[PDB]
């Protein structure tokens, strides 16, 4: 009497990203030396000349502060390519950096390989430099885009031991004779050919989509699934933000946020406060989706000291948050499908195990912590190997012998962190009120915020 799957099932790579939670973007290039956000394609390669670039420093700090993947911008809008591409002369080849022998993608890949940091790349579809970037040279431009994809993803010296985990692309394009058409499908085919199950963020129906929110905040609900016919560059932002309750492909709505107002380094900018980073975390990772956080190196080729300190503060916040699971080993009562799907699985500390029930909704789970504990966060997780299901739930707590509401939500997904006013309680209920199929949970935890 097995539990049948519901909805589209995530790939192993999609589940890996969801589990990894945190990725870093790196914006570094001509724009850094021109103090700007968006280049013209006429920037002087002579100006690309960082005094003391240390990619190993980038990677080491990222790894130490909890990031599991690093996506490197290899060619932004300006079209300046940060590795010595065979396919254009507008690259590091003609810059003074490393006596003109530099390869930023190689230097980051070497470092990332040493630290087992997953790798991704961005090459801007919209290219302000390339003479091929015109409606009348579209086939030519696409062949150029494709050739660089091939150049990067085929070279075993690029990547984390030759492997890329995410290719990232937007869909923006010029106007008039610059309104170039992208051969997205041929690009995705190339990616799969060269890097197999590598995730793709795009505007089309790939494994990752944009969350569609500039602040990095997930919608509520957040279904990690979509109908591919409702995406493209004209996709509705509300649709990206919530996903589709009847979506037919598993899709991660990635939250992309810069640690500063701009994506490139600007001296008169500062990293987001710990407070703001914490809010973003709860509204992204705490809603079941990864945070991709941009950190821009300065003109010296180094992360800003304020930004480095902030990442350590953020890592310390998270490590303190999760230090004590106040629900671990609590007694649970409620309906359960079988012994294999017992209530005790919710707090047993095992990744092997889950709870499930086909009882009529609402389903009530009650935890007895065994002594009064002080908390302000509850975490719930579904088993997405059987598909996303829960659509509404609420949480109640017994405070001084009287039941009161703690918080409520809609989707759970891979992981939901729900904050409430701090309480001291010994008993808690999780009540599932709506679900697309019979609910499972793999874990209920409780924490106190630092
Ligand atoms: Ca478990």
């Amino acid at each position: 009497k097995k539990i049948k799957p519901h909805g589209p099932l995530p790939s192993q790579t999609q589940l890996a990203y969801l589990g990894d939670e945190l990725a870093a973007f790196i914006h570094f290039g001509p724009n850094t030396f021109y103090d700007q956000e968006w280049g013209t394609g006429q920037e002087d390669p002579e100006r690309f000349n960082p005094s003391q670039l240390d990619a190993r420093e980038w990677v080491r700090v990222l790894k130490e502060t909890g990031f599991k993947k690093l996506i490197l911008v290899v060619k932004h809008h300006d079209g300046f390519v940060l590795y010595p591409t065979a396919h254009t002369d507008y690259s590091v080849k003609v810059s003074p950096w490393r006596r003109g022998k530099g390869d930023l993608l190689l230097e980051v890949s070497q470092a990332a390989t040493e630290f087992d940091m997953d790798m991704g790349v961005y090459l801007s579809p919209w290219d302000a430099h390339s003479p091929l970037y015109h409606v009348d040279r579209e086939a030519d431009y696409n062949a150029y885009y494709l050739a660089q994809l091939k150049e990067i993803l085929s070279n075993p010296n690029y990547g984390n031991a030759g492997k890329f985990a995410e290719v990232w692309m937007d869909g923006a394009r010029g106007e008039g004779a610059q309104k170039v058409n992208y051969e997205f499908e041929k690009w995705f085919e190339t990616i799969r050919d060269l890097q197999g199950d590598c995730l793709i963020f795009s505007t089309e129906g790939t494994s990752i989509r944009w969350i569609g929110n500039e602040r990095g905040y997930a919608g509520d609900p957040l279904w990690q699934k979509v109908n591919p016919d409702k995406l493209g560059t004209e996709a509705e932002l509300n649709y990206l933000q919530h996903g589709d309750p009847s979506g037919t492909i598993f899709s991660i709505g990635e939250a992309d946020v810069s640690i500063r107002p701009g994506w490139f380094y600007h001296e008169d900018q500062d990293p987001k406060s710990l407070e703001e980073l914490v809010e973003i975390y709860f509204h992204s990772v705490g809603r079941g989706t990864p945070l991709l956080l941009n950190i821009p190196p300065n003109q010296a080729g180094l992360f800003d000291a304020k930004d480095i300190e902030r990442l350590y503060e953020f890592a310390t916040y998270r490590n303190e948050l999760y230090k004590e699971d106040l629900a671990l080993g609590a007694e649970v009562s409620g309906p359960a499908l079988s012994a294999d799907f017992a209530c005790r699985h919710l707090t047993d500390g095992l990744e092997t195990s889950s709870w499930a029930s086909d009882a009529d909704l609402p389903i009530q789970l009650e935890l007895d912590l065994g002594s009064p504990k002080t908390f302000d966060v509850i975490e719930l997780r579904e088993d997405l190997k059987l598909g996303q299901r829960i659509a509404a739930f609420h949480v109640q707590v017994e405070v001084d012998g009287v039941w009161q509401e703690f918080g409520s939500g809609h989707t759970v997904g891979y992981k939901r962190l729900l904050r409430g006013a701090v309480v001291e309680a010994q008993k808690i209920r999780v009540v599932i009120t709506e679900s697309q199929a019979l609910p499972l949970l793999t874990k209920i935890s409780l924490y106190k915020t630092p």
